[PDB]
C-alpha cells in the first residue's frame, strides 16, 4: 500500500513519501519545529532524467576550466578540463591518477560557480524549482520562505541553487575520510541526489560500501531498502541538533591538541571544515559528551532537509550529482540574526 510516510533512526527521521502531496507541511511542521532534519523520497520520478546525465554535462560544457580535489590528501588539482572530471564518473580506467598510479578519488569544486547555475542551465534550473517538496518553503519566493524578505540584520543566503558532483570513496582506508567535511550553515538547506553512478572495471565493490553503512551506524529498516527494494545508495550523511554544536566544538578542541595542533583555545574547528568524524570520533562523541546524531543514507531522489545551525558531513559511497538549494524559514531565523 501506498502511505503518506514512514519513520527511520528507529522512529527519530520523518521520511515523506510522496514529494508533490499539498498535505505535506502538516506532519513536516512538527518534526521541522523541533530542530529535526526530514527525508523526502521519490523526487527523482518528477524530473527529466536526460537532464542529469554525467555523459550531457560532459557534452555541453567539457571544455570550461576548473579545480579539482583529491578526496583522500585533499590535495587540489588546478586548471583542467571539466570533461577531465566528468569522462571519469563511471568508467574508472578513464580517471586521472595520482604518483602511486591509483585512480583518485575526485570532487569538483565550486561548478557551476558562484551564482551562475541558472545563467548555465536555465532547462535544469525551471526541472529543479519546479518539482522542489514543501514548496512554500523551499521555492525562491514561497510565503514561508524568509530570505526575499528580511533587512540587513540577517545574513542572507546566495542565489542557488548549488551543485555537488563527486566520485564515491572506495577501500576501506576511505572510510575515514568524507567527501565534505563536517560544518554548518545559517541558513536552512534542501540537497536532492538526482544521480547515482555505479562504476564499472572495479565493477564488484558492493561489500564494502554494506560495511560503511553498518559502521555508520545506519538503521535496520534503511539497510532493508538496498537488501529488499534495490534502490541505488548516492552518499552518507552524519547530522547532529544545532543545540549539540558547541559540545561538538569542545570534542574537536581536545582531539586537536592530543594529535599535536597547537590551536588558540577559542577558535572554532566546525567554522574549519576541516574534520571527518569517523567511527572512533562519533563513539567518543556519545560516550563522553552525551550527543547522539542521525546517520541518514541518501539514495536516487531522495530529499534531505538541514536545519540551519544543524553541524553535518557527506560520505560519498557512489559517484553522485546534487543539487542544494538555500532558504530561511521563520522557525529557524534567529540562526541568521547578526546580533546577541
Ligand atoms: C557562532 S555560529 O555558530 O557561527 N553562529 C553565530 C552567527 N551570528 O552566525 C550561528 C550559526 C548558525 C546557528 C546559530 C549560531
Ligand atoms: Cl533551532
Ligand atoms: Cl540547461
Ligand atoms: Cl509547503
Ligand atoms: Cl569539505
Ligand atoms: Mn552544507
Amino acid at each position: 500500500s501506498m502511505t503518506s510516510h514512514s519513520w527511520l533512526c528507529d522512529g527519530r527521521l520523518l521520511c515523506l513519501h510522496d514529494p508533490s502531496n499539498k498535505n505535506n507541511w502538516k506532519i513536516f511542521r512538527e518534526c521541522w519545529k523541533q530542530g529535526q532534519p526530514v527525508l523526502v523520497s521519490g523526487v527523482h520520478k518528477k524530473l527529466k532524467s536526460e537532464l542529469w546525465k554525467p555523459e550531457a554535462f560532459s557534452q555541453e560544457f567539457g571544455d570550461q576550466d576548473v579545480d579539482l580535489v583529491n578526496c583522500r590528501n585533499c590535495a587540489i588539482i588546478s586548471d583542467v578540463k571539466v570533461r577531465d572530471f566528468w569522462d571519469g564518473f563511471e568508467i574508472i580506467c578513464k580517471r586521472l591518477r595520482s604518483e602511486d598510479g591509483q585512480p583518485m578519488v575526485l570532487k569538483l569544486k565550486d561548478w557551476p560557480p558562484g551564482e551562475d547555475f541558472r545563467d548555465m542551465m536555465p532547462t535544469r534550473f525551471e526541472d529543479l524549482m519546479e518539482n522542489l517538496p514543501l514548496p512554500e518553503y523551499t521555492k525562491r519566493d514561497g510565503r514561508l520562505n524568509l530570505a526575499s524578505r528580511l533587512p540587513s540584520y540577517f545574513v542572507r543566503p546566495d542565489l542557488g541553487p548549488k551543485m555537488y558532483n563527486a566520485y564515491g570513496l572506495i577501500t576501506a582506508e576511505d572510510r575515514r575520510v568524507g567527501t565534505t567535511n563536517l560544518h554548518l550553515d545559517v541558513s536552512d538547506a534542501v540537497n536532492v541526489m538526482v544521480y547515482v553512478g555505479i562504476p564499472i572495471g572495479e565493477g564488484a565493490h558492493d561489500e564494502e560500501v554494506l560495511k560503511t553503512i553498518d559502521e555508520g551506524d545506519a538503521d535496520e529498516v534503511t539497510k532493508e531498502r538496498i537488501h529488499d527494494h534495490k534502490e541505488k545508495p548516492g552518499a552518507l550523511w552524519h547530522i547532529y541538533a544545532a543545540k549539540d554544536a558547541e559540545k561538538i566544538r569542545e570534542l574537536l578542541r581536545k582531539v586537536g591538541e592530543e594529535q599535536g595542533q597547537e590551536n588558540p583555545p577559542d577558535h572554532d574547528p566546525i567554522h574549519d571544515q576541516s574534520w571527518y568524524l569517523d567511527q572512533t570520533l562519533r563513539k567518543r562523541l556519545y560516550e563522553e559528551y552525551g550527543v547522539q546524531g542521525w546517520a541518514i543514507v541518501q539514495f536516487l531522489g531522495d530529499a534531505v532537509f538541514i536545519p540551519a545551525g544543524a553541524p553535518h558531513q557527506v560520505h560519498n559511497l557512489y559517484s553522485c550529482i546534487k543539487v542544494a538549494e538555500d532558504f530561511v524559514s521563520p522557525e529557524h531565523v534567529k540562526h541568521c540574526f547578526r546580533l546577541t
